[PDB]
């Protein structure tokens, strides 16, 4: 069973989540096997910042077992802001573990090197997700985010509990259940860093978003690259901490680099700057 | 100066929150002025719901002092579901003081405060009107004023309801949307606007307050079964300092859990 392991206040620079499994932490990374369920092509979704929140929120590729931290920039917290009409993420926001969007060539579908990120996740059920939650979700398509040039694949998704689970099977029933909200979705990876001084991303095949065939051969990629990634055999693999506690045949496997997590020291969420809710018209 | 006093958890019955002066309750509807400075038209607003939250809170007018608290319907708490693409409430939303709609919806009249800092329960802020829509919502006349909080650092730039278009455009499509879809997960019929949806200017919006205020004017000199109980006004009927000691102290509750159902967004 997976849990979380929170060191610090939300919203701090010494915030931390770990994701533990018989409340020991393991990689969110390498950890996590990417299938739930291989068989019927159901995922782990390592949720990073729920819809509707700002904290951008994520798993840290530098740091031993990869817990989720704010990014910062510059030094500072780092919060996206809201671009009018959304309210922070429109979307649970995550990532699938055991991916690798390889920064060492140029992906065929893009012309543009991977972010060097795991693949993310955009969860659409209705229940707000928490981080570092796992869940279950089934692949419904994808949209080809270059993030400042860079190939950023974003998978359409859903939790498997979600009461509309059963009737979303391909992306055309993201259409008929959710309308406007894949276009809405274009338009957020768009504009959402407008306001940090950013330029507007683009996307290939003019943002369609491409089905859930197409959507698990993207997957796979990103999943043999991770492959290599932690058999010690990617030409570049970034000062990625490789560590793992599952993984026994790669050359970084560590059963006790579990044992030397601090304990949780979870504080109540610490106040955000009111500077975050304004609400940004672009 | 304007402090809050809670009573209870936030998203229970139990809920109230009343307005303090100087650490004494006084009436949201009856004992904070209208005008914040009359000659410059700068108006006090009591704030009842922030801008992205949901539990459906209002002053009431049938308690003593007029407390704001969660609506109910036959006994059940009232949060106002996610309409796509819309979290909540999308202004800080609430209520001009010493004013009534003398049926006519027979409430004060509504704010929507356009500002980007998202406001607070009880807060009474000091803000400037910008115009005006008339919400038709079962045969009653809902006027929902546009303003903006005097500190926004926007405000001077802020003057008519022009100068909404060219600062946050879009906005006002999206109030014309959220007013007339925001009720439809819950049953009710679409709402419709007068004017064909027009936000009318600040001219027209100015006329529309001092009207309201006059009508209050009589109704607190002495009524549709609403408290007029205050502590500040000493020549009115109902007039009793003593209501202010009446009220029980500040619990500090955490907020309760808001059913997970509310997280839902509805695609209508
Ligand atoms: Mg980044
Ligand atoms: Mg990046
Ligand atoms: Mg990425
Ligand atoms: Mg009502
Ligand atoms: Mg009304």
């Amino acid at each position: 069973t997976y849990t979380t392991r929170q060191i610090g206040a939300k919203n701090t620079l010494e915030y931390k989540v770990y994701i533990e499994k018989d409340g020991k932490p393991v990689s969110a990374f390498h950890d996590i096997p990417l299938y739930a369920d291989k068989e019927n092509n159901i995922f782990n979704m390592v949720v990073e910042i729920p819809r509707w929140t700002n904290a951008k929120l994520e798993i840290t590729k530098e740091e031993t077992l990869n817990p989720i931290i704010q990014d910062t920039k510059k030094g500072k917290l780092r919060f996206v802001r809201n671009c009018f009409p959304h309210h922070g993420y429109i979307h649970n926001y995550g990532a699938f573990p055991q991916t690798w969007e390889d920064p060492n060539v140029s992906h065929p579908e893009t012309k543009a090197v991977g972010d060097n990120d795991p693949i993310e996740v955009l969860e659409i059920g209705e229940t707000i997700a928490y981080t570092g939650q796992v869940k279950q979700v089934k692949a419904l398509g994808i949209m080809a985010l270059l993030d400042e040039g860079e190939t950023d694949w974003k998978v359409i998704a859903i939790d498997i509990n979600d009461p509309l689970a059963p009737k979303l099977n391909d992306i055309e029933d993201v259409e008929k259940y959710f309308p406007g909200l894949l276009r809405a979705t274009n338009e957020w990876f768009r504009i959402y860093k407008i306001p940090d001084g950013k330029p507007e991303n683009q996307f290939a095949f003019s943002g369609e978003a491409k089905n859930k065939k197409y959507a698990l051969d993207i997957i796979k990629e990103t999943h043999d690259s991770w492959k290599q990634l932690i058999a010690g055999k990617s030409s570049d693999s970034k000062g990625i901490d490789l560590t793992n506690v599952t993984l026994p045949d790669t050359p970084t496997y560590s059963k006790a680099a579990s044992d030397a997590i601090p304990p949780a020291s979870l504080k109540a969420d610490a106040p955000i700057d009111k500077s975050i809710d304004k609400w940004f018209f672009i």
